[PDB]
């Protein structure tokens, strides 16, 4: 009639039954003395260098409470809706004995966001010297207005370590700098408990923390404008992109999905007409194809001829010594700012082999195209010679972005007047004193064996996750990701509610690229994103 | 201590023994009786065709599970506690089947997968003597709820084992009748008595956007009753279409009444550009229809139809028996109106008008999806000579001279918009819908279909009530028919309505819409259209 | 196999079980009174005015005991059929210091109807001076020969506010429009309780109380003959209408629902007629379309031409806006009082645009038409060119009414022999010194941009509520309301069992038109209805 | 221990019945001494006591009402809001009147940014009257509001100085 | 004795057990912590 979740008549094994001598034998063979072992030891979290160069009031460590501190809780957290309780954060330091310098610890409450200033020491703080032998624990209490926390919650009690007195070596000169690195470990804490086991296949109604926006390695970073791998960051006062740029509301001012695949269209040039207007066949927005590139041409011009470049004085360039030896290029080519796009170019009765294309958003008046940076059903230009003679043909065509004919131009995405939008161009400036960044790719060129830079508002993994998954972030905060190169030079990127990325320094410089990215936490946008460049 | 001086200027003496006499004439015994019994809430037919994993009942905890709480909830803005729910299956003893109840927590939204059964669930058989009671506990992080709260504990009930009838045939669609009754738990309490007339500052609940009967569903483009639905990949409309923000990209109020204008023309001009005298958006007449003409036109003459072969339709045999229809009249794709016309000294009876949004060049109109005060085109005689004639004209829309067109609202280019076109595609595995209607034609006694992004009750309520809904959510509406086929509509924050199934099909049209709460837009809306 | 209303197999809530510590947590979080917070305070119910005009002994207020004296009880009354017990009252005056006068409150027992005399002050009464600031509280007991009441019962204990000393102000001996708003607030007595849950949807045998027939704001008032907004009132010795007029028995002597919609018909004529007879396609009475106009033309006429107007015996056309300043019109049209209706003349082979309609009810002798005082399926006249030849043409029409033709006439509803019925025209004269009223609005003419007045027997909300809902009112009584304008002018309307609204004054005068209405109570139709105009 | 001047609002003859002259939500901004010490904290909880009066004349009538609406609700300019407990105050009344604004919260503490708290409104119960100035219509009745902390009031969670608030 | 007439025109009931709940969510323990 009714049967509970643990109810039913047992018969057991029919040939044998469970034994305890064999389960005991596995505890003998193993070291199983208790379940949930992660509650019994401290697990590595991170480690910070404390050098003599660092004056007082600088923050070295800053984490808010939560289950993303310990990996063994980050795993079980996937099964539960809620959590509550305290974490224990052990600290270890191994000074030289002859060193001097004290280091402070502050458990700031929820609702605040620290600052690098000695005013933070006008507050309860524990100190510990470089000559500290044993580790210190610093349990972070769960101070909460609610009765339980969710997993999307981030306004929690935090702990910061900050320089109370500068580190001192009596032997070291004023020039040479020394240091002692401080290691940080975490343990679940005794009052920590997860809550409200969720059934699998369940949307969580607020999502989780933005911890999976940037991959942990640079091999998986590709731009949202061109499919190639990132190679460097670019700081500019204004950053803007529409097509594959997505915000935390799962909405976009663009026309394409976060994936690169060919562009199928149909084009119905009538008379001898090497150029025409193509119509969408695959689309998310009516009229515009998915994957159509978001950049216009510089000028009005008639595509009719061949390539042409010069070295500022009419001297044409036909060799690498001329191109690299040049300072600027004129680029008198008649099909300047377009994309080559191989173009299978099928039709009924067109037995001739296909010919490459050249595409942009632009108008058309009977021979030419004008730069129109507002894409529509009528701003889909093609120039590929679909062997038409005085008869409507209606060819089908599939196109795959390969290169960019705009030789000599600046990096793509550097001019808003040339960047394409539908109605609204997302754009930012310097929030706080933190400068935006483009992500830099490169794209192939026409007949030169060099390439040209390409700017990107996002990494494609960042766009993909923001199209599918739902995240909370107010418009005043950032989701922070600490970048660390191979030498150890690091800096923090902060992603916006708008989807744009920032950095807390005017110039990054050069750096080893087999680098990584780790989520540190949510951070208010005023506060300068930390960095250590060297 | 409350203000006022009591004064015994009476011979009153309210006796307490008379209240006991009334408790004797009426077996009162409890101040709130509804807490002492289970009350009918809904019923679902559990059939032999519904397979495992299909949800029969799903409702989140709240006052809307019981009418007596739904009635007293109007006096409060907070509640807390559990509600009991009772089930009585009422089938034969030859039947064999089994259901499973799942109480999911406050912070997830369930689905119709068997992954809900990887979680504590209680089983109960079709062949039950005594009904079964489930208490939905109020698990919460807060200390009380508001009426606008929807992330609460839910009860899900699905088919664990399909229902069996050994005597089943193709002609025997028998099954069980699962009635849901509710009672408020002993811990249920209302809190925070509200001032009457006061609205929650963050929003009320979308419990009243679709009326409970199809007898009074009418469209936001034409005043005629809905007949059935239409699924399309892109749905869009501006006029009379309101979002969940009391905002609109249109120009007319969520109602239908005549359109007053004035037209000043001369030299026997049968064309004109009217100017509004009843507007909400400056320039447009507050009711002007939101569709243009297909082509440039020089409206001169009379109706004209063929059938691809120069024939002519003068009977109800060619129209219905035509391959296609070719409208060769110089006024096609515009709206027929009553057009009472008044002008001082015009000793002539009013002539009907033909209105549409379009430009004018001295005898002819061209389509323009944009609208301003320069597009308000008419075609009426007006009996004008050489000089200007102010011609106070009042219009009442009745028909449409676009005989052969497919449907109104199908061509995005013909649809009118001031600057912005509200538009949605699919969100999840859920398709957007138009609500289909019908409008009459000019020369033929047949009609043409009309598409509507909203029912008019949905528009006017959103016009003047601030509801609560996240962008990533719907306000779900279970819609049954006279037979038993049902499906859920989901209204988006943009005011557009979606559906989960790809085709609706035939429906017995005395329909009724219920409210099934909030549902994440990334989840397939239910359907049992078969 | 038998199960009771509180019976079943309790399984629990699988993942958790209801906690009392959380329910106790929510009580402290919110405060708490004992399960009915409305029993603990006085709530605003109504406010009444007291000017210097009101002489000594006049009654400004009478409302009987009941659950309508408090909004929270009017809400929970819907869940019950019986009640019993007292209501506490607090009343005050927002007077000035310069104002004198004094006012009295008298709880009269059941049965008695009061009289506007100071002899009623020979009975215990709560004096309240205009100069008094602190309010005063007193109870209204439930004095009943029965053991419970029903929601329809109006023979209960009752309160009246009566002028004890006239209000005085030495200043305004020129305007005489002084104030002293008099508020009444209510709280349930401890002996108050409801009895007898009703099943939801179930109707009450003794009916409900007529407290929702007129809206509380004039923006919602429209006529039962024409859809425009009411603008003022009219008093006449006789008041009559049939079409959308509903009594308290959900009965109308007319032929149309309380709605305004297009009128679908089907003409059929031949040889060149222009003057056919339609047939109904949407109706409630067989033969007559739903929404057909309830007025007949003045005389016999042969519609053939166009408009024609002229002034007092002068043969001077009113071509310009010199229409005004004429005061008499001949109206020489051959269509002279029809209703203008935009048409959609759909037919097979017409191939010409539709034309206006010019409808009315009348007897088609020939091309001419004779006034039919009575409606029938053989009276439904329509004068439009549907472009007929020799062969029959059976067009579909679908009219919608826009205006009127009878230029220079009295308001539609003045003449009776032109107002249409089926057999019996409802009619009411004066009923105990109280005079009946029409509700006046406007309708557009066809030729001149001006409009003409229209008389209505009801507001459409009064017709919709009487078409659907079931109310109680004895024939010798009114459901009395109080109309108050933006100024301090007010008068009580009384809606009888026949559906007609009466008034105690002979002339209302002009009134700032954002009006409001409040249900006072049931009165006898004999005692004159209160006023201050 | 005392009520402190916070603000004053005007009430003329123009303001018709049911109009709202005042709405301020509970918080430490209702008293200057709490707005001072709020800078040293990030959270708070508890009630505020209020005293309000009208510097009216004897020739003036009218009456005014005070309504502590709960959290969540936004009020409406209607006399239906007076179907809820409310403190009547006549213009002719001299002695002030005192009442509390409780902290009714679904949480366990507030933050300084929180504005969904219990709230007070001053609402016109009866229109103000003056038989004199039917030409200027510029009468007075300043309506002062004074505040004192409730005994259940207390601040929580010292913030470090210089640190910013997330909310 | 301070001026003013207190009046309980409220459903208020400020609970003292909620101030202790706040001293539990926050380890308050002292009115002036800086000392
Ligand atoms: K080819
Ligand atoms: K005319
Ligand atoms: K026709």
């Amino acid at each position: 009639s009714i049967t509970a979740p643990e109810q039913g008549t047992p018969v057991g094994g029919v040939i044998a039954e469970p034994s305890a001598q064999m389960s005991a034998a596995a505890d003998m063979a193993t070291g199983k003395s208790v379940d949930s072992e992660w509650e019994a030891f401290f697990s590595f979290h991170t480690s910070v260098n404390w050098s003599t160069s660092e004056t007082q009031g600088k923050i070295l460590f800053k984490q808010s409470l939560g289950p993303l501190l310990n990996p063994y809780l980050e795993h079980l957290a996937k099964l539960y809706v809620a959590w509550s309780g305290s974490i224990d954060v052990r600290f270890s330091i191994s000074g030289s004995g002859v060193f001097g310098g004290k280091l402070a610890a502050i458990v700031v409450p929820p609702g605040v966001d620290p600052v690098q200033s000695t005013s933070m020491l006008q507050y309860p703080h524990v100190l510990f010297d470089a000559r500290q032998v044993e580790p210190v624990i610093f349990s972070i209490p769960d101070l909460r207005s609610t009765l339980y926390h969710l997993m999307s919650d981030t306004d929690t009690t935090s702990l910061v370590i900050m320089v109370y007195n500068d580190l001192i070596n009596p032997y070291a000169n004023d020039s040479n700098s020394s240091g002692c690195i401080v290691t940080v470990e975490t343990k679940p804490g005794a009052d920590f408990k997860f809550h409200l086991l969720k059934p699998p296949g369940s949307m969580l109604t607020h999502g989780s923390v933005p911890s999976d926006l940037i991959p942990k390695s640079s091999s998986l970073w590709i731009g949202n404008r061109h499919w190639t791998d990132i190679t460097d960051f670019v700081i500019r006062p204004f950053v803007f992109q529409a097509n594959r740029h997505f915000d935390f509301n799962q909405e976009t001012a663009g026309w394409s999905t976060p994936r690169y695949r060919p562009i199928t269209i149909t084009i119905s040039e009538k008379n001898g007409a090497k150029l025409g207007i193509g119509v969408a066949t695959d689309y998310i927005v009516p009229g515009i194809p998915d994957g159509w590139p978001d950049t216009t041409i510089p000028e009005k011009l008639t595509p009719a001829g061949d390539y042409a470049i010069t070295n500022k004085s009419g001297n044409d360039i036909t060799t690498a010594a001329g191109y690299d030896g040049a300072d600027v290029i004129v680029n008198n080519t008649n099909f300047k700012g377009m994309y080559i796009c191989g173009s299978l170019q099928r039709a009924w009765g067109d037995k001739k082999i296909s010919n490459t294309a050249f595409i942009t958003t632009a108008t058309k008046v009977d021979n030419a195209i004008e730069p129109s940076n507002v894409i529509d059903m009528t701003k889909i230009a093609v120039y590929q010679d679909t062997h038409v003679g005085k008869e409507v043909q209606t060819s089908d065509d599939t196109l795959s972005l390969l290169g960019y004919t705009g030789i000599g131009e600046q990096a793509i995405g550097s001019d808003r007047d040339r960047v394409v939008r539908i109605s609204v161009l997302p754009e930012t400036g310097a929030r706080g004193g933190n400068h935006p960044i483009f992500y830099k790719n490169s794209i192939k060129l026409g007949y030169v064996i060099r390439s040209i830079d390409v700017f990107n508002s996002q990494i494609l993994h960042t766009s993909r996750q923001l199209s599918l998954n739902h995240y909370l972030l107010p418009p005043d905060s950032f989701a922070v990701y600490r970048i660390i190169d191979s030498n150890g030079s690091w800096f923090d990127i902060g992603i916006d509610s708008d989807g744009f990325s920032f950095v807390g320094v005017s110039s990054i410089g050069k750096l080893e690229f087999p680098l990584t990215a780790s989520y540190m936490g949510i951070q208010l946008a005023k506060i300068r994103l930390a960095s250590n460049i060297r």
